[PDB]
DNA sequence: CGACTAATTAGTCG
DNA sequence: CGACTAATTAGTCG
């Protein structure tokens, strides 16, 4: 397996700020966001999956 | 095709 | 240890 990414406080703040406004990203958005943070689109896509899952599990807790 | 999901697996750190 | 969460799996979706 791929080693676990360690997000810097800057990348996490940015992802969290974006998620407040955009829960699902369009492809061009995902590309722009990932490039802005020095990440791959896969790392961004997986962060959004996991963040959506965090919210859903709270909803069903 | 490649988005999504729930479930799972496994690393981080208070 | 345990909440958290990054990465993987095995499906669905029109």
């Amino acid at each position: 397996r791929k080693p676990r990414t360690i997000y810097s406080s800057f990348q996490l703040a940015a992802l969290q700020r974006r998620f407040q406004k955009t829960q699902y990203l369009a492809l061009p958005e995902r590309a722009e966001l990932a490039a802005s943070l020095g990440l791959t689109q896969t790392q961004v896509k997986i962060w959004f999956q996991n963040k959506r899952s965090k919210i859903k599990k709270i909803m069903k807790n």
